[PDB]
Order: C-alpha cells, then structure tokens, then sequence
C-alpha cells in the first residue's frame, strides 16, 4: 500500500556520478539488492553519488542500511538534469561496528536526483549495503 523501493534498478532507477566506483564491486548492487554485494569506497573522502530516478517519484522515507557513515550529506534535486540541487538532509549516522542500522528517515519531498555526499565516516572505509526510497512513482518519464 504506497511506499515501493523507488531506489532499484528494478523501478528504472539507476546510480551515477560514482567518486568512487569499482568494477568488481560494483554499486549497480546497491540498486540490485543481493546481500553477497554491496558499494565500498576505494578511499574517497569525500564521496558522493547521485540516484537517476529518471521519473517524478514523492519520497515519504528514506531507508538507509550502512556501516562506519559518519556525515551523511543528503542533497536532492527535482530538476531534468543533473544540476540545480537542494541541501535536503544532512545527518550524521551512529557508528555501527557488526551492527546492522537501518535508518529510517521521516523525509517528505519530491525528487528525480538524490547525490549522497559521504563527507567523512568513522573508518576510512565506508560501504552502502542497502538503500530505498519509501514512497511512490507519480510521473513516468515515457507516459
């Protein structure tokens, strides 16, 4: 009822602008969803990605499932192309050592690109295993 995983390649939401993208782990996972695979940084702090919706989707949560985040700098835009951005939710995440945190985030808004900025983190490494988007598709882009 409402609130379908806007975040997955599945829903024809893929990822870009990877600062750090490796090829054997590749952050096509992220918008994949297999446990065995998830996005780690080969040591870039900064680092930051954008999630093409490629659609008008209307966020109610975000659910972000991460280990050792520190700043998680949340950035959205609802414009056509990747430019023209809002500071949307900067929040910091607690230190999660064998701790699986999924953050559900109370975040209402509408966007068609989201750039997550991983300012810092308490390792220096920081991997993404598992992130969606609560909410539901308003415009498909071809209809």
């Amino acid at each position: 009822m409402r609130k379908i995983d806007l975040c997955l390649s599945s829903e024809g939401s893929e990822v870009i602008l990877a600062t750090s993208s490796d090829e054997k782990h590749p952050p096509e996972n992220i918008i994949d969803g297999n446990p065995e695979t998830f996005w780690t940084t080969t040591g870039m702090f900064p680092q930051e990605f954008i999630i093409c919706f490629h659609k008008h989707v209307r966020i109610e949560r975000l659910v972000i499932q991460s280990y050792f985040v520190q700043t998680l700098k949340i950035e959205k835009s609802t414009s056509k192309e990747p430019v023209d951005f809002e500071q949307w939710i900067e929040k910091d995440l607690v230190h999660t050592e064998g701790q699986l945190q999924n953050e559900e985030i109370v975040a209402h808004g509408s966007a068609t690109y989201l750039r997550f900025i991983i300012v810092s983190a308490f390792d220096h490494f920081a991997s993404v295993h598992s992130v969606s988007a609560e909410g539901t598709v308003v415009s498909n882009l071809s209809s």
